[PDB]
């Protein structure tokens, strides 16, 4: 997260850290959202490679023991059937991970609230992006969970020539673009929490930013619109 601030520890309890094994050590690569005690929602491009993955819930500081963490392996990876790794702009950047064991829900670990199917947010709706991703373009990961206020930019405006143009689809959500705050590498797969009817719901899965950089004016961070995949998500969890 570029231009963010440290989140209160465990204030976004559904946020998870997706890590892969590199030799005898582990490295954070993406964010994700705990949607069931044994299911995590993340981006398809995060699990495109054949690596050994593990999920960490209740995490805050990646390098220190916070006394709230739970580590669990990944038993199954279900990528959306239309996902095309060579065309992130085509959409479908979403994947569901079945955890090897069910995590224990508590003060630091809770399920994320998903939107009702088809829900579209009005322009400039209040949302927050969270993650341990780079704090600057071509920079380094954040040690502690970061958050940044990132209001939405409706489709009509985001898909115009002044912003992303035809690179964005109606199956995506755009947020930010103020040139100061944005998601960045490492935030991928993470949530976009938006205030709807008094509660924060996960409306987006961080997908991509401009090749020019993370925080670019009129180049909002783009997210997979969760509300367009509710039926798919329910069908996978109900038959797997
Ligand atoms: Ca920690």
């Amino acid at each position: 997260v570029v231009g963010g601030t440290e989140a209160q520890r465990n204030s976004w309890p559904s946020q998870i850290s997706l890590q892969y094994r590199s030799g005898s050590s582990w490295a954070h690569t993406c964010g994700g959202t705990l949607i069931r005690q044994n299911w995590v929602m993340t981006a398809a491009h995060c699990v495109d490679r054949e690596l050994t993955f593990r999920v960490v819930v209740g995490e805050h500081n990646l390098n220190q023991n916070n006394g709230t963490e739970q580590y669990v392996g990944v038993q199954k990876i279900v990528v959306h059937p239309y996902w095309n790794t060579d065309d992130v702009a085509a959409g479908y950047d979403i994947a569901l991970l079945r955890l090897a064991q069910s995590v224990t829900l508590n003060s630091y670990v809770q399920l994320g609230v998903l939107p009702r199917a088809g829900t579209i947010l009005a322009n400039n709706s209040p949302c927050y992006i969270t993650g341990w991703g780079l704090t600057r373009t071509n920079g380094q990961l954040a040690q502690t969970l970061q958050q940044a206020y990132l209001p939405t930019v409706d489709y009509a405006i985001c898909s115009s020539s002044s912003y992303w143009g035809s690179t964005v689809k109606n199956s995506m959500v755009c947020a930010g673009g103020d040139g100061v705050r944005s998601g960045c590498q490492g935030d991928s797969g993470g949530p976009l929490h938006c205030l709807v009817n008094g509660q924060y719901a996960v409306h987006g899965v961080t997908s991509f930013v401009s090749r020019l950089g993370c925080n670019v004016t009129r180049k909002p961070t783009v997210f997979t619109r969760v509300s367009a995949y509710i039926s798919w998500i329910n069908n996978v969890i109900a038959s797997n």
